[PDB]
């Protein structure tokens, strides 16, 4: 009924897991206009089609630091282009017209742009790439979702916004300290959906190595509004439980959405 949804019905376990019920291919972005380059992971089946998510680095970083998220998500049922931005000390601005430069050349000029649906797209990233998302959402309404891990701006009016967005924090991160980035960029928007979840002892780098926490609310936050997939409201809502001794230290959202 929903011709969007992808996979059996979803667990705990289904959505912890290191690889989805999706086969990945991948291979380099090779002719590109408009950012760096990078890889681009996706489902082997060919009998649909399926959302695309851009995910773009930050901390003087290349794509090397987030690849483990290209088979991560792609084997759940999307398209993820990682890109390597035109330069690595790239402002948070321009990073978010890469990423919609990117999005652009995968549907429209990408050896798999006939499995990606143009119009399910979503951006992330990580440290100003993450910072990029303001910038990417607000050029961009349409896109259905907007992911950061641990964003970084000097720009904290994200008002802007109207596009789902999904912020994890570092308890421990110095860089983009949950309480001068992440948060006020959270507390901003007034017009989207959104959910912050915290990460205990966390440092600026948490992204950048496989962790089941982040991964599996990601994962939600792309099913549930970049396929409308409404079988994964139940892992975003109530969401995490928060201690000092748990993987999650801080929750916010804006359940039941």
């Amino acid at each position: 009924d929903n011709p969007y949804q992808r996979g059996p019905d979803p667990t705990n376990a289904s959505i912890e897991a290191a690889t989805g019920p999706f086969a990945v291919g991948t291979q380099p972005i090779v002719g590109a206009s408009g950012f760096g380059g990078g890889q681009i992971y996706y489902p082997t089946d060919t009998s649909q089609t399926y959302g695309a998510v851009v995910i773009v680095p930050g901390f003087i970083s290349v794509w090397a630091q987030l690849a483990w998220l290209g088979p991560r998500l792609a084997s759940q049922g999307f398209v993820v282009i990682g890109i390597e931005t035109s330069t690595i000390t790239d402002l948070p601005d321009p990073r978010g017209d890469q990423a919609l430069a990117a999005l652009d050349w995968a549907t429209t000029r990408s050896p798999v742009r006939s499995r990606i649906d143009r119009t399910r797209l979503a951006a992330a990233g990580w440290s100003m790439g993450g910072g990029g998302l303001r910038r990417a959402a607000c050029q961009r309404p349409s896109l259905k979702a907007i992911v950061g891990m641990a964003p970084w701006n000097t720009e904290k009016n994200w008002s802007c916004v109207t596009v789902p967005t999904l912020f994890f924090g570092g308890s421990s991160d110095a860089v983009a300290s949950p309480n001068d980035h992440a948060k006020p960029f959270y507390n901003s928007i007034t017009r989207a959906e959104k959910d912050y979840i915290e990460l205990c002892n966390a440092d600026h780098f948490f992204p950048t190595s496989a962790n089941t926490t982040m991964a599996k609310y990601f994962i939600s936050w792309l099913k549930r509004w970049v396929d409308n997939d409404t079988r994964y409201t139940q892992f975003l809502c109530p969401g995490p439980s928060t201690g000092l001794f748990a993987p999650v230290c801080a929750s916010m959202n804006t359940c039941p959405f």
